[PDB]
């Protein structure tokens, strides 16, 4: 009762090392450099080809040894990728890197935390699927976001798409070891990209303060997330880009100390089966969640008017019920978001005929 | 010019496992389990002595062969006090121990990271006063606060009283391992304690937001850790004893990714010279420096009203000159705390004449 109930906190393991600021992008070298232990050490850098053509490949600090690959992220990260660029490091040199470097938003993060996993792991990354499967330590990596509001920067997960579902590799052996925030870096962000992955932290924040999950730890990080994510979205403040980053990183603390919700859920089955990306999927499930998140989304469809958001709309009215039926699926199988919706007795209320019934209006 | 201030930024090394929640305390025997790895591995155990007759040390998970401190904080930690509880541990057992725990306060807390690191660096504590002086690792150790305010549990020092001032042990090494945040655990801390460990917290995140070194990272840490304090002390909260928790915990990593400043300054005088402790000696600070942060101050001055605070007056009004002289010698000597306050060309502003004002009205 009270000893059990002691027991059930997290030992919750965080990034130990992060630097936050504008230009620091600069210092990868000399943190690389602690790695590099041989003069045939190697890093493994794996930058989101966005940057292929641009400035920042330019900048990238790879020695002649070190492999760097250009991911595409036009489709997001799935078992098959996350094997097949773990076998391209396997092929390009037989000795384990000393780092794996994630240049991108979320789902490049989400790569470079899974090639780190399964250099040390043996199998596909689909065997690792779900909670604490992960037995071996990870090969030390770094996350540097070029997108901000996912919170992979923080978290101890790795969102994959598998054989079966969309789930990630949770464990605090997939947390990174080092992070770098440069603001700068998430310059030429897209306008509505920017806008829906930094809703993606808004939705973090919002779907926690709901929850059952939640503690003070989470609540305290959620809240000041949100209030950053108005700073950044209502108030068109100067310095939104430092505040959007501290955004992200404090909902990926809150998440990290409690869990997301319906619209997660629901997103996920968007994404496993249409193939919408997080960001704008998420925002496809809130806009029809206002009984779940009445204040959220009426600030949520404010929000929108004001950056110009037009969500694509009767994406669902006329497909199969074949096809809404493998949404369902998906979004009834994620029990630990229904748990925090609604407690015990969350199977009874989730049912397919309310979740195709919100299927239907997106 | 570009390239420098890239450079410069912090590379912040924070405390990498966490549990919060009441009752945690039951997880630490699980913890310490983790890092015995022998049959004969023991852990030193440091315990604020004002626990010694108290339910909480008989459920301190000590083996018969763990050595157990209960160690004596009536006066701040000193160089010498760190340099003989650590002859101590070496003279019980030549093995290093597996874990230092600090259990209590800040004094504790920073005691056990102290010792954590003589254990491995030669010579006297005194001799690492100041910054990245430690160039072995540490023990591991965890911190668990039964009285929050400080944010020692968070930060990478450890404040000793030396032979010539109050400073700091300041390095990566210092960093607890793990901590543990109970409340229960701060259940019985007498109210005035409570209030003035409390406006260590609330200060820390004035001076921060005040200060030169401000950052969104700092700033956003010590925004919340402000709101919650004010959730604490003004709105008598009911969750009030998590909230402060929180708010230590933020404030702590604020001052890392920041600085002190004025009031912890003036702070350090009264406490190396006159042996005013830490909490009381900021709050005696404070409300002499209204000009440096008048709403602060005024705050503060609200707050004390509630919890019917009336600060000690006249301390300095008849002692000699040659005793606030040593104060204002302590004071000045703070270089960091005071470029945070005024920026480039402090010398030239904090002179004698003013910090002697200043102390004669405490
Ligand atoms: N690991 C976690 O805890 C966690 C949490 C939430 C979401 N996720 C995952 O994150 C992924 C989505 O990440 P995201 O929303 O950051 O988007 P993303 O990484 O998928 O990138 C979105 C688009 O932005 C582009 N882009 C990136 N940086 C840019 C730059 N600076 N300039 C111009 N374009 C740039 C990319 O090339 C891409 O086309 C999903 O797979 C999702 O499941 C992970
Ligand atoms: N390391 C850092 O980053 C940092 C930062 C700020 C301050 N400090 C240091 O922290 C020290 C002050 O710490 P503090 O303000 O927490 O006070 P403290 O640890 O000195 O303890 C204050 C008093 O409270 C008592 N106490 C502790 N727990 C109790 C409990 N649960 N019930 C009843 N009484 C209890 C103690 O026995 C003591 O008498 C100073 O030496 C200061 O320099 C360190
Ligand atoms: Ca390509
Ligand atoms: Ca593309
Ligand atoms: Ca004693
Ligand atoms: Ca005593
Ligand atoms: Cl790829
Ligand atoms: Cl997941
Ligand atoms: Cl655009
Ligand atoms: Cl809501
Ligand atoms: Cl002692
Ligand atoms: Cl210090
Ligand atoms: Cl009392
Ligand atoms: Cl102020
Ligand atoms: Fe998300
Ligand atoms: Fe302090």
């Amino acid at each position: 009762n009270l000893y059990f109930q002691g027991m059930s906190f997290k030992n919750f393991k965080c990034v130990p090392k992060m630097i936050f600021g504008r230009g620091s992008f600069v210092q990868l070298d000399t943190v690389l450099e602690q790695e590099r232990t041989d003069a045939n050490d190697f890093v493994v850098f794996l930058v989101d080809d966005v940057h292929q053509h641009k400035p920042l490949a330019a900048r990238v600090p790879n020695k002649a040894h070190d492999l760097v690959i250009y991911v595409n992220v036009d489709d997001e990260p799935t078992t098959v990728q996350v094997d097949e660029l773990t076998a391209q490091v396997k092929a390009f040199n037989t000795k384990l890197p000393v780092s794996v470097v994630g240049l991108g938003g979320g789902s490049t993060m989400d790569l470079a935390k899974a090639v780190s996993l399964m250099l040390t792991n043996p199998g596909s990354s689909s065997e690792y699927q779900g909670w604490d499967l992960i037995k071996n330590p990870a090969v030390h990596h770094i996350g540097i976001p070029t997108v901000s509001g996912t919170g992979a920067e923080a978290s101890r997960t790795a969102v994959l798409c598998g054989p079966v579902r969309k789930l990630g590799l949770n464990s605090d052996y997939t947390v990174f070891d080092q992070i770098i925030m440069d603001s700068e870096l998430i310059a030429g962000v897209p306008t509505d990209q920017w806008f829906y992955t930094g809703m993606d932290c808004f939705i973090h924040c919002v779907e926690s303060l709901q929850g059952t999950y939640l503690n003070e730890f989470a609540k305290a990080f959620a809240e000041k997330s949100m209030d950053l994510c108005r700073e950044v979205y209502l108030d068109d403040h100067p310095e939104k880009d430092d505040k959007l980053m501290m955004a992200s990183y404090m909902g990926g603390m809150s998440i990290a100390y409690s869990q997301v919700g319906a619209c997660h859920a629901v997103s996920y089955g968007l994404g496993y089966v249409l193939g919408y990306h997080h960001g704008i999927g998420n925002c496809l499930a809130f806009d029809v969640l206002e009984e779940f998140y009445p204040e959220g989304v009426a600030e949520f469809r404010k929000m929108m008017e004001i950056h110009n958001i037009t969500l694509p709309k009767n994406i669902c009215k006329d497909l199969p019920d074949e096809t809404i039926a493998k949404m369902v699926a998906v979004t009834k199988s994620m029990g630990p978001l229904w748990d925090n919706v609604y407690g015990k007795g969350w199977e009874e209320k989730v049912t397919d005929e309310m979740l195709t019934k919100l299927f239907r209006r997106i």
